[PDB]
């Protein structure tokens, strides 16, 4: 919905967003939204995500797909009215994204999802990319395990010529939806076949906000393989604007750079990670500051 | 509608447009249009805006979406006839934009929306853009607060991978319509995912006139990230022709240039703004001339 | 329809086309077609113009839109048959343009619409463009007033982020049709949003011929802003081939050059105008030869 | 249909094609097909041409449009079967082009349409083009009158911002069809708006064969105005492959070069024309050899 | 269908493919397939070819178009099932290409179609192309006569602005289907208007296999006129991969190079042809080795 | 489905994926999945593959196409639900790929399909490409025979102008499905006509995963002929990301290099092959290390 502000209420919001990343307990936002979700009347639509065609499928709090749901309206304090309807397994009325308010007045945040090795990581979408010899898949799994901490991370596999890999987009968004509804740390191995159908474009622009609102983190590998400048710019835009955080490889093998967005219009943070391989290619992240647009852009041209 | 002129009535029109920006009390046009809107019969369609498909959703004077409205025709002074009809929540007959006359013979104006720091600001659409390190988001919010003055400003959030951000275009236009019907100062944070569906193209060409007719101001951040010459020219065209005013960053951090259109075919005004950050990135605009097309173009190439 | 000719009937035609521009009384063609129109049976469709989709809306002699009209055919001398039918407000049978013959055997002319400052001006479509500091809007209004002479000119406003400006294409062509049905001097302030839907392409291809047939003149500002070669070439094409006359700015502020097509197969004329500003930006045109395609192409490259 | 040949029957065909251009009486083929057309049962479809959409309208021998025609089949000696059906003014079964055999075994000819100034001219389509100052419209009309000889030529006007000019493609193909059915010499002023809908593409590839089969000549002006390499190649392809003859301007004003195709796979002929203007821009062609592909290509790059 | 192999059956297949070109009696495969076709039940669909839309028309063994055919299924040795159905003149079920097995286990061959001047020529599609002064049309006809030998060759004429030339794609495929069903040597004069609808793309990828399976040869002229790199690469791909053989012009007038594919994955053969003109441009081919991919590519760039 | 992991379950998975390629008995995965398939209830849909339009056809365990199958759902451990329904021969509900779980928790593997000449080869999709004089076709057949070992390999022929070659995409995917359902070693001779319809894009994205899941290998020749950068990049992408293994030619005729993906997140292996020709072009592979992305990219540019 829309929000109204004066100098004072804006200063307050800025303070709360700052706290959502820097001082709240890591993973607390996820626990809070998990509660809001379990307070939902059973069978009520809580999330809608676009399929290949541009249509959306809808799920309930138990990650069950709702095939039918008679029209229902809800007027928010905003004055606006939200209407949801599901016919034959597809949304007839409503919108993509969360169909229940998980944030209230706490919007534009980057809820800390976890702390590891002395650094706080943001919820939302993290794109792992870069050129060079550092492997993306091993890094995505090591980050998944690290941010998970005491919790197991969820792995969504898509579009790789390996055994058991799903290659159907519609199954992919269904896997993604279920993961976000049930797990704080999510790994997506291969955004590649996504980088185009209306569904893929929707996913690219919707997932980061979906995750940030839930307080969960989605870690997706994006190999900028092609040298075709039209998708190169797409990968770069995804890395710059549809991602809450960016993890990109450097000149030095095994070393990565993390760029974190801490809130709407706030400064981006940056830090470096060292990594190494153990048996069967299992990678470990070793544990042993603000950046301006100038810096941001320099990192981005690495994609060229 | 169309208007007829001879030298004398054209001169009177030019004098009136001049006063609409330079001498009318700031924000008085907004108060005037609020009265016109309130004098509308309850349930009568006053505003139509396009959704993603290119279809239009319609609202009444109370920012409530009209789903059913029997065909009704009105013949204007012009002799032309306006016909409106709404079926199943969508405009069957009519046009995008204001469905009631908010202007009469006072057309082609840039109704002054507010005065701040000794400068008059126009209603209509303001695009905040530019390259460099000066942040756009902090600026749109500071400008929203400053032009709001005694009034709170409305914030429409769209397409950012942050908590509570809507990413569905159809919800976005619903938020925009309601904001313009109820508030004089609006902030749109992120025109990014707009820069393409028919709905997005409609918004870009419709919003400035909608707002200028209402006497409200829509301050939209537009980060010219991509270097893909096709959207680059789209961003530049938007900044040059679809905006009533332009606020662009300079070589010096914290400093901005404001290019204001004062009326149809009138000269543009320019002035500079100095700004600084305080706690939690809250930005403040400090407060302590005509330009030609050549100057205009020079600023525009900053976009490259 | 088609016309048959031999050396003699061809010479007569060229003599008559020459007269239509060079010796006929200014604005006499418009008075004549006004006569043809008014002598039409009430309700008879007289003009069809394309809407956005490519469909056409139809008007009667009083600029009223015909929503229903039973199929009716007419056989001309040509032997050809014209069939017109209107269903649910849209043309089911017929063609875009004038539905009644306003020309007969007198075709291929640029009927003189007015004489001002010692120069004869042609009816049809005039595109006012060019790069530089010379203002397009002040110029079209000044031309409208001057060619209007004793008569007021009609102003059609479209696609500008200013008050009261319509931005819906379908309302635009309805405005245009009515203006041509009722006035000899018409100004369109902004073909910009036209420069693409089938309706827009249709308008660019139809308007010039429509106006010339009626003996009215349509003066349209076309700011060649974008540097995107695809539309830049569209602006040139429109300026070169869809315009009966071209008024383009020069290196000297306030100075313009006029290129006039005087008839089918005839030479273009050229003359220069000096102008100056008075109060509130009201512009005045001061009063106080054939060209070859070489000259014409040179002017055209000013668009680059 | 298909044709079978052995060395002897092929040599015979080659001899007949040679005679169709070089020795038959000018215009005799037209008279022959005129007879074949008048021997057609009244109301039977003889010609089908594509409209904008890609559908085709059909005419009878009197250039009357057939709106209904119950399915009918005809087996040619080829063994093949030709079926024609017209429903609601549109061909339901059949093909574009002549629906009655006008040629028999005499195919691949370039029937001499006329002789003038010591040169034989071919039927089919002639495209008049080129850069420079020589005017296309005056030349098309002078050629029309010259080839007409004792007969008047038919003029089809399309897409020019002049009085009485039709701008609707569907009316244009109807004018073209009628002209080919009733006249040996046809002039089309402006193929411009054709150079894209399926109808325009069809016309470009169909007209030359339509005319060549009838023994009529279609003279169309094609101004290679745009510098957009995609249509430049289109104009060049039209001039090279969809035209039976090409008339192109040279470095010297008033001088033209004619390139004539004399038959399928035969050598092209070339000659030069001198011209001059009389009163009201009436142009006269003064009256007082084989070329290879090398030569052909050189002429074609003139279009660049 | 699919075929299984071990070293031994693969060796036998390679030996059989070798003999299909090098040792079988010229044109014997065509005689063989004629017998297979004649043994088909009357009315049974034997061949389907695509029309412009991408739909397919179907024929019986007597080159008669089938408009109605009740669904019928046949299970091949492969285990697969072929189902055919024809409704309202169009294939409802089935596939493009031969609907009956003309090959059995003899697949991947280039059945020798004829021997002339001491050289064996393959069935399938032959594209005649190249730049320079050597004429394509005279060559396809001379080759049609030479490979026909004791038999007349079939000529399918398409898309040339000459008398009796069909320009409708749907008639073109009907002519092609019938020719291949009834004649061993076919000449297609003009693949030009093909080089795009789904039907045209289908023809390019289907014709070579259709003909090679029948044992017939289709000699198509392809004039690489345009310099538009996109169709240039299309012409080159057609010449390289969609043709069983390629006949291309050299630097010397009248001299051609013949590149023949002898089987799947086998080596290509090359030989040179000298030619000369006689009366009325009738060309005669005078009669008085393996190449590598490098040579292959060299010839191909001649197309640039 | 999705899988949850912590450090320990992840290490086990990587150990198992390593084993699937490095130590499991060659071809044992295929025997295992053959077991899963045969234990499926007759009639149960087991595999869905896309046809040209983007729709999917479905097969049972016996490679028979299912035309009708009433909606049936199944809930996996994942909690997710799989729903399959087939109407009129097409999948109404379900997804492309395997409709029955062939992998369970064992995902992301490249199951060893065979061992030949001291090298283990992976199941999944192998693309055989490269520039130069080394023949693709002889190589795929030689690999098919070698990896076949004691078993015959299945050959799927598509898009070549030779006898018996199918050129219809829908028959192609039916051939492919049947081959994977019934054979461990499969060769596709020509993905060329695939490199675009939704079906083609689907195939390129699905086949590798399908084959790897089954434990079968699909060897496809892909001749990178065109120099059109758009498809050149499509060939690289397919070679880089849609292939489980890549076999590409070198500077030395007869010599190839093999790049094998050994598992999800694992390193690629590389080895070189020498080959030679025997009778009738039958090729023999002679029998007698990890790579980094740098190495991999260098190989890829050989495509340019
Ligand atoms: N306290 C502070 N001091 C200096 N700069 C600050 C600041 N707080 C915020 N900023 C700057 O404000 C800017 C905020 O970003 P914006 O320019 O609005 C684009 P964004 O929306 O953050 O990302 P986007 O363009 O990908 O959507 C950044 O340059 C940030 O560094
Ligand atoms: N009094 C004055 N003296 C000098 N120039 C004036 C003037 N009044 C207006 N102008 C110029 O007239 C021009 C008016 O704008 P125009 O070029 O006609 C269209 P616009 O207002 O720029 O809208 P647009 O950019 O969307 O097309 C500007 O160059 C303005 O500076
Ligand atoms: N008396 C004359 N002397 C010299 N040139 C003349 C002339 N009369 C006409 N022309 C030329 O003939 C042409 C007439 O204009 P048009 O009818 O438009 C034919 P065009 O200009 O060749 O094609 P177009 O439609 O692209 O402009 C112009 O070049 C005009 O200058
Ligand atoms: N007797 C002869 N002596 C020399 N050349 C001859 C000839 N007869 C015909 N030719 C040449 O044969 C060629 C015939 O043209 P082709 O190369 O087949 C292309 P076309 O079909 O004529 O035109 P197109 O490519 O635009 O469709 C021309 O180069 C012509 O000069
Ligand atoms: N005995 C032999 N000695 C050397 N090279 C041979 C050979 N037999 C076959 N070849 C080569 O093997 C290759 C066979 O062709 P491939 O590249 O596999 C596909 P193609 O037959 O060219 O069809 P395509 O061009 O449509 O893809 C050719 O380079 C051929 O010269
Ligand atoms: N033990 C190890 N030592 C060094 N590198 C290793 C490694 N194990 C795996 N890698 C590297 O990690 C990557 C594993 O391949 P993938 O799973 O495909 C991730 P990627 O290659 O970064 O993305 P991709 O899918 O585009 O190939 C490769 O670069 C591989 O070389």
């Amino acid at each position: 919905m829309i929000h109204l502000y004066d100098a004072k209420s804006f200063a307050k919001l800025r303070a709360a967003q700052y706290a959502a990343f820097h001082t709240d307990a890591p993973g607390s936002w996820f626990d809070h939204t998990s509660g809001v979700l379990e307070s939902v009347e059973d069978g009520t639509p809580v999330l809608a995500i676009g399929v290949e065609s541009g249509d959306a499928i809808v799920f309930d709090k138990n990650a069950q797909r709702i095939v039918a749901y008679k029209e229902k309206s809800v007027k928010a304090e905003d004055g606006s009215v939200s209407v949801v309807q599901v016919e034959n397994g597809f949304m007839k009325q409503g919108h993509r994204g969360w169909l229940v308010d998980l944030t209230g007045e706490l919007v534009g945040c980057s809820p800390v999802v976890a702390e590891f090795g002395g650094h706080r990581y943001a919820s939302g979408m993290v794109i792992v990319t870069g050129k060079g010899n550092s492997g993306k898949t091993p890094l995505v799994h090591a980050l998944g395990e690290a941010l998970g901490g005491k919790d197991k991370y969820a792995t969504v596999r898509f579009g790789e010529p390996l055994s058991g890999y799903n290659t159907d987009f519609n199954v992919f968004v269904d896997d993604i939806a279920r993961a976000m509804l049930q797990h704080r740390v999510i790994v997506i191995d291969s955004l590649k076949n996504v980088i185009i159908s209306r569904g893929a474009f929707d996913l690219l622009s919707d997932i980061g906000a979906m995750a940030a609102s839930r307080g969960c983190v989605v870690i997706a590998s994006l190999n900028p393989t092609s040298n075709d400048d039209k998708i190169v710019e797409l990968v770069k835009e995804a890395s710059r604007s549809n991602s809450t955080s960016l993890v990109i490889s450097t000149d030095v093998d095994g070393e990565w750079q993390v760029l974190t967005r801490t809130g709407e219009g706030l400064q981006r943070l940056t830090h470096t990670l060292q990594t190494s391989y153990g048996e069967h290619s299992v990678l470990t992240i070793h544990t042993s500051q603000a950046s301006g647009k100038a810096i941001q852009t320099v990192i981005k041209n690495d994609e060229l």
